[PDB]
């Protein structure tokens, strides 16, 4: 039942996986975490389930669909991604909750 804060950067799937690909960024960070033997705390989530929560209805309406998000418990990384990607929005939410039972779930 204990909840934690998740930070995210949100954009259209087309932008993240086509226009401004983030594969190399995530590959690099994952590599660094490995040599540092650090637990992964960031995830690429296509059509994120948190976006379906009732409270995210306006944010979803505003975001071109299909959407994709990079979620992390590290706020600084997410803010940097905003500076790095630009054509995106960022925010945070607490989970797991009744409306967001699976914070990292992808709905295809
Ligand atoms: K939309």
């Amino acid at each position: 039942m204990k909840m934690q804060t998740y930070y995210y950067v949100l954009a259209s799937r087309r932008f993240l996986l086509q226009e401004e690909p983030i594969e190399e960024v995530l590959k690099e960070r994952t590599r660094h975490y490995h040599e540092q033997e650090k637990e992964i705390d960031f995830w690429l989530v296509p059509q994120p389930a948190f976006l379906e929560a009732p409270e995210f209805a306006d944010i979803k309406a505003k975001c071109p669909q299909p959407a994709a998000a990079i979620i992390s418990t590290n706020s600084q990384f997410i803010t940097w991604l905003k500076l790095r990607l630009e054509y995106v929005v960022t925010g945070e939410f607490s989970a797991p909750s009744e409306t967001i039972p699976n914070p990292l779930a992808s709905l295809a």
